[PDB]
């Protein structure tokens, strides 16, 4: 049981909203790169 199964989806809440804030970390290297 390498990857948590309970834990995947009861995390992934968070994980969705703090993926909103790793877009932009990603984004501001990505459109910097491809502008």
């Amino acid at each position: 049981g390498s990857m948590n199964a309970p834990a995947r989806a009861a995390a992934k809440t968070a994980a969705d909203a703090l993926a909103a804030a790793k877009k932009t970390a990603a984004d501001a290297a990505a459109a910097a790169a491809a502008a």
